[PDB]
DNA sequence: CATGGAATCCTTCCCCC
DNA sequence: GGGGGAAGGATTC
């Protein structure tokens, strides 16, 4: 079992560099403008020239400007990045029938057949990086190992523009040496819960009664960490299928006024439908981001598919249910359609 | 100050043999 | 007691 993970470098920003090479070498910040006030919004991502100074995904645009007032600030163009991503996925396809597209810039390839060992896997890695750089002029990081998780960890250690194999020998030393937090699927909240139980490295998950772990982080997450710690984790590479499509936008001013909100809501529904394209959902959920950044949602599943008129109609009742049961003002409003026929 | 899409898993019901 | 689902939320990438 040999898995090869591919991760495109500072992707959105690198695509902007490819489309305007004069940007290369300069700090580039791709941002999502929320239109509330001058430069309100967050950074979707930045190239390494910008990251070396603290500008990265998640910080407020305003804060990035105080640090790199002279960098190049660009509005995110998801659509353009999606199309460049697709072309890249199709390149990888020619290297394996078994491929899992995990996100817009992450993909796992099950090359258990194509290759016979890590050397031939590595060489296939270089061949892929080179093919993608030549065809699309986009640099990527390849991670190679026994399963998906270590393949990903491999890439994280080797970025940017790297390639790395984590052989069975290192897998074991990592199970003992690797900080539990650097394990995929372990965010801040779960890392903390684990600290309290005294688990700082994967192996530590064995010196704890399972049921106590289950109680603390849940069974699914418990079984997950244990199988990795025992070097027995092995989920197959499968193509994932879209299960929900939705869109959430930001209002210029927080509100509680139904008529002031509807517009942004219908706007989200429209965009969501244009994207559903031929797909018919039986479920709808209205999502609201409260003024204190909390997330509330009300939804309903129908016994048949939802027409756009039914969506408009039903979404307003759900938004009203939200306002009725929560007294806080709304900052962001949106919808999500799921359970496709 | 703090955008945004989406999967999966966890609880709490609820209907019902 | 437990299958079968739907809701609302927690958590992660
Ligand atoms: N907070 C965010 N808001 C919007 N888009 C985001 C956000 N965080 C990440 N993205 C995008 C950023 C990337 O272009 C793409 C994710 O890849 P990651 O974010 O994993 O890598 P990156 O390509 O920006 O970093 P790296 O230098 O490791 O390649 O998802
Ligand atoms: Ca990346
Ligand atoms: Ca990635
Ligand atoms: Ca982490």
């Amino acid at each position: 079992m040999i898995v090869l993970f591919v991760d495109f470098d500072y992707f959105y920003a690198q695509v902007e560099e490819v489309l305007n090479p004069s940007l290369k070498g300069k700090p580039v910040v791709v941002c999502v403008f929320s239109g509330r006030f001058e430069d309100s919004g967050a950074v979707a991502t930045a190239n390494y020239e910008a990251r070396k100074f603290g500008v990265k995904a998640g910080i407020p645009i305003v804060e990035a400007k105080k640090i790199l007032p002279n960098a190049v600030y660009l509005p995110m163009r998801k659509e353009v990045y999606q199309q460049v991503s697709s072309r890249i996925m199709n390149l990888l396809r020619e290297y394996s029938e078994k491929i899992e597209i995990a996100s817009i810039d992450e993909a796992y390839l099950d090359i258990s057949d194509k290759v016979r060992d890590y050397r031939e896997a590595y060489n296939l890695g270089l061949e892929i990086k080179n093919k993608i750089l030549e065809k699309e002029k986009i640099t990527v990081t390849v991670g190679i190992s026994k399963n998906k998780v270590f393949a990903k960890i491999a890439a994280d250690m080797a970025k940017p523009n790297g390639i790395k194999v984590i052989d069975d020998e290192e897998v074991k030393r990592l199970i003992r040496e690797l900080d539990i937090a650097d394990v995929p699927g372990i965010g801040n909240i779960t890392a903390e819960k684990l600290k309290k139980l005294g688990i700082n490295k994967l192996v530590d998950t064995l010196s704890i009664e399972f049921d106590k772990l289950k109680g603390m982080i849940g069974e699914a997450k418990a079984k997950y960490l244990i199988s990795l710690a025992r070097d027995e984790y092995n989920e197959p590479i499968r193509t994932r299928v879209r299960k929900s499509i939705g869109r959430i936008v930001t209002m210029k001013r927080n509100s509680r006024n139904l008529e002031e909100i509807k517009p942004y809501l219908f706007r989200a529904i429209e965009e969501s439908y244009y994207k559903l394209d031929k797909r018919i959902p039986k479920a709808i959920h209205v999502v609201a981001v409260t003024e204190d950044l909390d997330i509330v949602s009300r939804g309903r599943t129908f016994p048949h598919g939802i027409s756009k008129e039914t969506a408009y109609s039903e979404s307003v009742k759900l938004l009203q249910k939200i306002l009725e049961e929560d007294e806080r003002k709304i900052r962001r409003i949106g919808v999500r359609f799921s359970k496709f026929i």
